[PDB]
């Protein structure tokens, strides 16, 4: 129900909560709905959050263009100039955590603090999974594109021991499917990111976190993120994949509200 129009579209997003601002940026071809709940739930208890549906996904317009993460950072600093905010904490999660690497890069005086979450600096120095993982965009329902999915975040244990929970997040997934030429524009624009040679010049306090088993975004680029970002802390969830965020939920929170406890606007 509420639209920001931001370089000439509107994008879909959602604001709840009291305290500094905390910008969350999803992922490749996910809407805002794709966010854990109660993670987000429990972050609007400290915190104001912003949740959004970049470009393509969503209720946001999905313009058929050639995307950037240039142009992705630009959108979310267009929606935190609606919203009048001068300066955010930031949390990207895989392209959303490029997307908040470029921020951090291009727009430092809007970030206040930078969380990256199972992301990658792209390039020859990443380590990519391969292109082949990214397949859960086939011949198969979007239902049993998600079920699928599950395989590449979660381990088959925790899809066993989970089940009900997972299964409850798929009407919301349902609600708004990413067009398949959006969804090729976004994959098309993970690979426009150019930030290594400039992670050094990074001002912002960091926190880089991943689940250690994770198969689509190898966690070794969260090593290679915090060594090369001054500064940058480095939380590595042992039994945790791709979906660090959901299986390892409550210590990932504990250390996410510790680091920006220690945060200011
Ligand atoms: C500072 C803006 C407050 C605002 O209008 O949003 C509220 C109500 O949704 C939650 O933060």
């Amino acid at each position: 129900m509420l639209y920001a129009q931001v370089n000439g579209i509107n994008l879909h997003y959602e604001i709840e909560g009291q305290g500094q601002p905390l910008l969350l940026i999803m992922g490749l071809g996910a809407p805002a709905a794709a966010w854990d709940p109660i993670f987000v739930q429990t972050l609007t208890k400290t915190h104001q959050v912003i949740i959004y549906d970049n470009r393509g996904t969503g209720l946001s317009d999905k313009p058929d263009m050639p995307y950037s993460i240039a142009m992705f950072a630009s959108d979310a600093v267009g929606l935190l100039d609606a919203l009048n905010i001068p300066r955010a904490h930031v949390f990207g999660v895989s392209m959303g955590g490029m997307i908040a690497q470029e921020l951090a890069i291009h727009y430092p005086q809007r970030v206040a603090s930078l969380i990256l979450g199972c992301t990658t600096p792209g390039g020859k120095h990443a380590v990519p999974a391969p292109p082949e993982s990214l397949k859960a965009l086939a011949g198969l329902t979007p239902e049993e594109a998600i079920r699928e999915g599950w395989k590449l975040s979660f381990s088959e244990e925790f899809i066993h021991t989970h089940k009900a929970e997972l299964e409850a997040h798929i009407p919301r997934l349902l609600a708004q499917l990413t067009p398949r030429f959006a969804y090729e524009r976004h994959f098309q624009a993970t690979m426009t990111l150019r930030v290594f040679k400039q992670l050094k010049e990074i001002q912002a306090p960091t926190l880089v976190a991943t689940g250690r088993d994770d198969m689509l975004i190898p966690a070794v680029n969260s090593e290679i993120l915090a060594r090369e970002i001054p500064g940058a802390e480095l939380a590595i969830f042992e039994s945790a994949g791709h979906g660090f965020v959901t299986s390892a939920r409550e210590p990932f929170l504990k250390v996410l509200k510790e680091f920006l406890a220690r945060q200011s606007v």
